[PDB]
């Protein structure tokens, strides 16, 4: 049967369009985290989801094109890429770091990468990952990806795993591959 769609096929379309910078490894990382579904489904705190983690333009029971789901994915990727470019010096970092960062922003949203609420200081303050990004210190930046593993103030095994996959990507080509 068929309800699950192919990430690999979505990757070739998005890469073919020539808009997204994030590389194959980044699209693979993002795609496998989310999975790919033509049928809209319900996540906790239920709001409908499409394709590859898409929640915009989603109508229950409405099955999307293969190309429409790539279109959707592209759009969400470019939002995440804008975050990295506008706020983390994306234009200056290499592709692997950029792609890992994009994956983080796709998942957590830009706001959560830029600042966090300091209970000590009683206000939101700049993150270390942003500090290191602005300094062009990519290795240090990458190595802060594991800071972002909480949901509703609780760490998730899945987010630990994800942030570590992102960190490994971020750093390839930046450190001894062995």
């Amino acid at each position: 049967g068929g309800a699950i769609c192919a990430i690999a096929v979505m990757i070739t379309i998005v890469m073919g369009n020539g808009n997204v910078r994030t590389n194959q490894a980044g699209l693979e990382l993002i795609g496998n985290a989310e999975g790919c579904r033509r049928d809209p489904y319900m996540c906790p705190a239920g709001v409908w989801t499409d394709g590859i983690g898409n929640t915009h333009g989603v109508t229950p029971g409405v099955r999307k094109t293969d190309q429409q789901i790539a279109a959707d994915w592209e759009k969400n990727i470019l939002i995440a890429e804008r975050c990295i470019n506008q706020h983390f010096r994306g234009k200056d970092m290499p592709d692997n770091a950029f792609s890992a960062m994009t994956s983080a922003a796709f998942n957590m949203g830009c706001n959560s990468l830029r600042t966090y609420y300091s209970k000590a200081r009683g206000m939101r303050v700049e993150t270390s990952i942003h500090k290191w990004a602005q300094k062009g210190e990519w290795v240090n930046m990458c190595n802060h990806l594991p800071d972002f593993v909480n949901s509703n103030g609780v760490p998730l095994r899945g987010l630990k795993i994800r942030r570590e996959k992102e960190r490994q990507l971020c750093l390839t080509g930046l450190v001894n591959e062995h």
